């Protein structure tokens, strides 16, 4: 209105949060599908 | 000198490779300190 008042805006740094969320997912994914697709033997 | 010459710097936006590499190498070490520890049994 007047004067520089603080409100509901988010940061730069918060970048980090979004990029870690998604690629933390995405590595997810690859590691389970890894699993599956490669196949196993029973080792003592 | 004279006039704005974009130069060697780095946006914000970069961020997120920072905190995407230094998570993912910490859940990395997570998840095998997890397996290790915690036991395992052989099942068909």
């Amino acid at each position: 209105e007047g004067c520089p008042t603080n409100g509901p805006k988010i940061p730069s740094i918060a970048t980090g949060m979004v990029g870690a969320l998604l690629l933390l997912l995405v590595v997810a994914l690859g590691i389970g599908l890894f699993m599956r697709r490669r196949h196993i033997v029973r080792k003592r």
